[PDB]
């Protein structure tokens, strides 16, 4: 599913992501924009053989099982395919664990490089929230 910007903001809010670990909703929408372009089916293979999945590009090295990342963990206790669903629940629940792991949203490289320190409220501006 390719979400619209305000559509994703609303889904993230409903699932409790807004202000989670102190990160306002625009931070989450901006991260999704640059990780996945709002496409739940996004995937990206990394040089190490791990893969990033879904709207927040969550990595199989640590967070989900894909059966093809040796020595990896599955700390969200989910198949990585669950992160590709039209329903963002699994992605949101796993993102809450990631952002709680000590480095905040710096876990998402596109957030650090493209959202951190910017006017992230622009991503939710205009939305009926």
């Amino acid at each position: 599913k390719v979400f619209g910007r305000c559509e994703l903001a609303a889904a993230m809010k409903r699932h409790g992501l807004d202000n989670y670990r102190g990160y306002s909703l625009g931070n989450w929408v901006c991260a999704a924009k640059f990780e996945s372009n709002f496409n739940t089916q996004a995937t990206n293979r990394n040089t190490d053989g791990s893969t990033d999945y879904g709207i927040l590009q969550i990595n199989s090295r640590w967070w989900c099982n894909d059966g093809r990342t040796p020595g990896s963990r599955n700390l969200c206790n989910i198949p990585c395919s669950a992160l590709l669903s039209s329903d963002i629940t699994a992605s949101v629940n796993c993102a809450k664990k990631i952002v709680s792991d000590g480095n905040g949203m710096n876990a998402w490289v596109a957030w650090r490089n493209r959202c951190k320190g910017t006017d992230v409220q622009a991503w939710i501006r205009g939305c009926r929230l």
